[PDB]
């Protein structure tokens, strides 16, 4: 296995667990909670996508 | 405080955390994969918003 491979497994693992472990916790809240954090981590992922786009 | 005030801190806190662990990894990456990561990130963050949309 090469050292790029060992890489892009690791990297699916880790975005597989932030996702699962998100949507685990967002169940916790009730449906206005959770619409309101769904609203505002939408906004700050367009965020991150622009800032990503002007880096590159 | 409230059981309320707790969980608002406690998610603030999550999503802050999980925030700053993905910046540093993807910090990891050359331009290219990070590029690549970044607009499927993004697709991905569509997608579940508006299954959050669907929901509610």
């Amino acid at each position: 296995m090469t050292k790029q491979e060992k890489t892009a497994l690791n990297m699916a693992r880790f975005i597989r667990s932030q996702t699962l472990t998100l949507l685990e916790k967002l169940n916790e809240l009730d449906p206005d909670e959770q619409a309101d954090i769904c609203e505002s981590l939408h906004d700050h992922a367009d965020e991150l996508y622009r800032s990503c786009l002007a880096r590159f």
